[PDB]
């Protein structure tokens, strides 16, 4: 089997991407944030504290003839940005782009933190990291991809995120029309539960490529590109007036600037992030200070190849017995 679903930016800055997901019988369609940096499929629901729902579409398990309470199961997740959610668990039929999994754990939120309430466009998360990170207790549950993978024509999914435009998540096949050149594959460590790999270096604009190993994770659920402070300083030094602002929480730059590109290495191959992808717009409405799309990972403990990087590539998440990642230009 295969599936193919369009993923759409939630706003004009590509702050996140939402993909429609059918849950239950009859189908209830929710727009979920596909997140290769976490491993829980959780949704706003009829159980979510009413004051914490503000415009999201909710899953109502009592209206689904295939929903079953997973007795005694609870879940609770805290993400790196300090956001969180928790609740109980149903199993139900879940379909993405024509690919159907029966018995998928659907984690129903009883509580969500403020930043989830405030994103009216995101009805929940669909985790695509490794199932070892799933938070369901006392019986850990599998991701949608892990449940689907035996049925898939090939045990892979691909992320093809657009810059200020829709893109595609495919399951079970690699669309050879969706990229240019060849896909370069690179090793993955699953030891932390992430799609963790080692980039071979970077270049800033037209500058020379610096060969240096940068371990990090391919995380569709993170907006920006978080890299070591040395790398990020070298990037922003090429932008007149750019500075790190403690009050804003990262590098800012004059909105009048034209940003240089940023290249990252995948083996001997190179992915070029155009400068415009690194512009996240005014720090506040009407400001002439703009927020940068490349930020330091120094306070995080891990480097993160988020959407800023991934959207410049066609990315293969290969879930074979030994997982690997593949990157192609497009
Ligand atoms: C999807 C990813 N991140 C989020 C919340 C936490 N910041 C807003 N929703
Ligand atoms: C809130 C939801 N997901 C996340 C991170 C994990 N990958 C992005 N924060």
């Amino acid at each position: 089997s295969t599936g193919s679903a369009t993923t759409t930016p939630i706003d004009s800055l590509d702050d996140a991407y939402i993909t429609p997901v059918q849950i239950g019988t009859p189908a209830q369609t929710l727009n979920l944030d596909f997140d290769t940096g976490s491993s829980d499929l959780w949704v706003f629901s009829s159980e979510t504290t009413a004051s914490e729902v503000d415009g999201q579409t909710i899953y109502t398990p009592s209206k689904s003839t295939t929903a079953k309470l997973l007795s005694g199961a609870t879940w609770s997740i805290s993400y790196g940005d300090g956001s969180s959610s928790s609740g109980d668990v149903y199993t139900d039929t879940v379909s993405v782009g024509g690919l159907t999994v029966t018995g998928q754990a659907v984690e129903s939120a009883k509580k969500v933190s403020s930043s989830f309430t405030e994103d009216s466009t995101i009805d929940g998360l669909l985790g695509l990291a490794f199932s070892t990170l799933n938070t369901v207790s006392p019986t850990q549950q599998k991701t949608f991809f892990d449940n689907a993978k035996a049925s898939l024509d090939s045990p892979v999914f691909t992320a093809d995120l657009g810059y200020h435009a829709p893109g595609t998540y495919n399951f079970g096949f690699i669309d050879t029309t969706a990229y240019t050149g060849s896909i370069t594959y690179t090793a993955v460590s699953t030891k932390q539960g992430f799609w963790e790999w080692t980039s071979t270096g970077y270049a800033v604009g037209s500058g020379t490529f610096k060969s240096t190993s940068i371990d990090g994770i391919a995380d569709t659920g993170t907006t920006l590109l978080y890299l070591p402070a040395t790398v990020v300083s070298a990037y922003w030094a090429q932008v007149s007036g750019a500075k790190s602002s403690s009050s804003v929480g990262g590098y800012v730059f004059p909105c009048s600037a034209t940003l240089p590109s940023f290249t990252f290495g995948v083996g001997s191959a190179r992915i070029v992030i155009p400068g415009d992808y690194i512009d996240f717009g005014p720090i506040s409405t009407g400001s002439s200070s703009c927020f940068g799309g490349i930020q330091s990972s120094a306070g995080i403990g891990i480097n993160i190849f988020g959407d800023v990087a991934l959207k410049a590539a066609f990315v293969v998440f290969n879930g074979a017995t030994t997982p690997t990642l593949g990157f192609a230009s497009k």
